């Protein structure tokens, strides 16, 4: 007794995410928010307020907007003329707020055509060992297709720079760590941007951002921050405390082991590794919590298999592999961690 | 006061379809139902029933499983040795059973890379009036691109077969104004195959098989069954009844009114013309009723924007806009409706 009729319904789950995109690119989302709170809109009002001639607009409108308030993620209420949009706690992070970016660029990317054309071979990871789907789905590593293709590129340094700016607000807040140190070397940080917020927040440390040669020469000067070039894997520059933000879940726990033993050395006694990651939770269920490390980690077998997110536990088990001693656990929020690997 | 964090976690919306088409391509869900009913299975489990020789196959299959657990596709239960899934109602649909066939077709359909890849235009709709978002990506009809590339060609008649027999198994079971007729005329019947279906379940029907000349030349001699070419905008064959199975929705509101009207012309008084679609509810909400509707309604707005899912209202005034004098409404299940307009 089974009802195959209600299982049509499933291709919801490839239409909505592309609901989403558009309404994202059209700005509906902004639109009701320069509106004022618990402002529903009409379609006809929104689109009032895009760019266009078309006389059937309203009606096409409707079509995105009507399945995305379906799905909940538009506020619904059924006037006589229509019906009538506005944010509900789904969508309000779809609208930046002063320096508050959104989370915008972040979908954006991970629904990119590119991305998501490399979602049809995930599959090829359970079946051929090794297999990268992204690679084999355009012929090329990843970080070749953000060069040869600009959009691409774009998108990927927006994203994370949203992502990292959004965690960081939460880190502040929550977590302490930060309130006695004088020296920290980001591992992996760029030219230094989110090293010099840190600075900023904490003046106290002197930063060191470690970074491969060829992206540090660019770097500008940031007061508080000091730019040293190398190869996390050849070594790390000696320093109080070492920072690892969105870098072990990039490696398999080998190289992840390999970076954290080469950590270790550059620490003093009493040293700590700061780690920022989100954690795979113990125990999966539809929450923020899990889906925040659920689909990285989809992202992750797509373009990049060997990187994978992980739970307290495993990441405990890299850190006493490398031979740290202690390790503690603060949880910021929606499964976001600072954890500190101790050298005691 | 707004949580950022947990926005993020819409990327699980593009992540989601993908996950369930690789769990489909591997089988994942024969697998688990040819072990019996109320059957979870381990990761280890399943993979020994896929064709790899992958070490890795049970942990990378995982991070797909995981997912679809996490939002409710698989039922989820704690086992110490790991995680183990089973098939719930939603995905009991996704494995046939004897001949009655999955909704399988229709997924991977609904889900294929040149439907995906034209779904990044639909806003184009909105912004220009009438472009097609599909012709708009790949630079020609979508019928054009089945003929050059054929796994689209084939997935799709799949689709629809698939989706036609699904719909007509219900139709049969709570449809009764089949019982007394003696002739019907199928406007759109392809080579009949459906049609021959319907003589078989009620064979005192003499069916009539209407349909652009260049289709029914291969057409097979089906008992019951008599083709004859046509242009249902030239025309319709007279016949005591006429059937009209998803072909409505295709057409915008003047030329469905232009089908119905010549419609009209052939049946007698007392006729009556046989409407089979979905029917978008006049109030949208979660639920089946609503998707099965909305989502071939945002299938169309990529391939085909002048087609469009319609309301009882609005399909009665097509029907008196035609000519028609009365209208009855028979919902089968899930949305799906037999209309009859009847000539009186």
């Amino acid at each position: 007794g089974v009802n195959y009729l209600s299982g049509l319904g499933l291709s919801r789950l490839i239409c909505l995410p592309m609901a989403l995109r558009a309404a994202i690119e059209l700005n509906v989302f902004e639109i009701i928010s320069q509106a004022g709170p618990d402002a529903q809109l009409s379609p006809s009002d929104i689109v009032a307020k895009i760019p266009t001639k078309n006389p059937s607009a309203a009606i096409s409108l409707d079509r995105i907007l009507r399945m995305l308030g379906a799905s909940s993620i538009l506020s619904v209420s059924t006037t006589k003329s229509g019906r009538v949009y506005g944010l509900n706690e789904e969508s309000r992070c779809l609208v930046a707020s002063e320096d508050k970016v959104s989370v915008v660029p972040m979908l954006l990317f991970t629904s990119d055509k590119a991305v998501v054309e490399s979602f049809y071979n995930i599959k090829d990871v359970v079946l051929e060992e090794g297999v990268i789907p992204f690679d084999r789905t355009h012929g090329m590593d990843f970080f070749q297709y953000a060069g040869k293709e600009q959009r691409v590129n774009k998108s990927f340094n927006q994203a994370m720079g949203a992502g990292s700016t959004i965690a960081f607000d939460e880190v502040f807040e929550v977590y302490k760590g930060f309130d006695n140190l004088k020296e920290l070397v980001d591992v992996g940080g760029g030219i230094g941007t989110s090293l010099s917020n840190i600075v900023a927040k904490y003046p106290h440390i002197r930063g060191i951002n470690f970074e491969l040669p060829h992206v540090i020469g660019d770097a500008p000067d940031y007061p508080g921050v000091e730019h040293v070039p190398g190869d996390m894997f050849e070594g790390v520059p000696n320093a109080q405390n070492i920072l690892l933000k969105w870098v072990l879940h990039d490696w398999d726990d080998d190289r992840s082991i390999k970076i954290l033993k080469n950590c270790w050395k550059a620490l003093p006694e009493n040293g700590t590794v700061i780690v920022i990651e989100f954690v795979l939770p113990q125990v999966l269920g539809n929450n923020a919590e899990s889906f925040n490390a659920l689909t990285p980690d989809l992202l992750m077998m797509a373009l990049n298999p060997g990187g994978k997110e992980r739970t307290t536990i495993e990441f405990d088990g890299l850190a006493k592999a490398a031979g740290f001693a202690e390790t503690k656990f603060f949880p910021i929020s929606q499964g976001l961690h600072v954890m500190e690997f101790h050298k005691i």
